[PDB]
């Protein structure tokens, strides 16, 4: 990804599986 | 992705499977 | 990834499996 | 990755498996 | 990785398995 | 691919070129 | 692909070229 | 790939070239 | 790959070139 | 690879070139 | 791409972003 | 890419970002 | 890439970022 | 890459970052 | 890489960073 601004102001969960970035 | 501004102001869950970005 | 600004202001979990970055 | 600014202001967990960076 | 600024302001756990950086 | 049950009961040939799975 | 049940009961040939799955 | 059950009951050939899994 | 059950009951050949798993 | 159960019950050949696992 | 014969006889510029070939 | 014959007879610039070939 | 014949007859610049070949 | 014939007949610059070949 | 024939007939610069060949 690029220039991602992930600011949930709360619970944050990121679950990925076999990605190709 | 590009220039993503993810600001839910609350619970944030991201679940991905075998992506190709 | 590039220029990621991950600031949830809370619980942060990152789970990855066999990625290719 | 590059230029990652991981500042959750809270609990931070990073779990990776067989990555290729 | 490069230029990683990991400042959670809290509990920090990093678990990796057979990476290729 | 996921949950592939390849049971031809005979000759089986799989030829792939530069895939992105 | 998902939940593929390939059971030809005979000769099976699969030829692919530069796929994106 | 995941949960692949490759049981041809016969000749099995798998030929791959520059994959990205 | 994960959970691969390769049981051809016969001749088994696997040929790979410059993979990225 | 993980949890690979390679039981061909016969001739088994594995040929790899410059992999990145 | 395959069998590309790029012969502009002049200035040639190719700019790509996050492709999936 | 395959069988690319890039012969511009002049200035040649190739700029790519996070490709998946 | 395969069988690339890059013959610009002039200035040649190749710039890549985090590729997956 | 394979069988690359890079013959620019001039200035040649190759710049790569975190590749996976 | 394999069978690379890098013959620019001029200035040649190769700059790489954290590759995985
Ligand atoms: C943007 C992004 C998030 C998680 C994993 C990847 C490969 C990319
Ligand atoms: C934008 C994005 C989110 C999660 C995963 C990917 C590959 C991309
Ligand atoms: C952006 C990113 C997060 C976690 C793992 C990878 C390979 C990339
Ligand atoms: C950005 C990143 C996080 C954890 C592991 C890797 C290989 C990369
Ligand atoms: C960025 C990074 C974190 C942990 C392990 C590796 C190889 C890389
Ligand atoms: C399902 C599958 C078969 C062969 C190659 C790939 C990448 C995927
Ligand atoms: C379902 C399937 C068969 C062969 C190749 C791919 C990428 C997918
Ligand atoms: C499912 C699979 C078979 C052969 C090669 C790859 C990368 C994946
Ligand atoms: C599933 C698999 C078979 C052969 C080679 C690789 C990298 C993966
Ligand atoms: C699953 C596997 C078989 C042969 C070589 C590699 C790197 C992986
Ligand atoms: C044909 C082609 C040109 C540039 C980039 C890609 C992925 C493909
Ligand atoms: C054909 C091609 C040109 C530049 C980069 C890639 C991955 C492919
Ligand atoms: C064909 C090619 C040019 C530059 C970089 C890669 C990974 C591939
Ligand atoms: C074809 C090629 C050029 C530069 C770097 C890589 C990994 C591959
Ligand atoms: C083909 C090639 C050029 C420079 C560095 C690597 C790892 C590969």
């Amino acid at each position: 990804c690029d220039n991602i601004k992930h600011v949930p102001g709360g619970g944050s969960v990121q679950i990925v599986y076999k990605p190709v970035c």
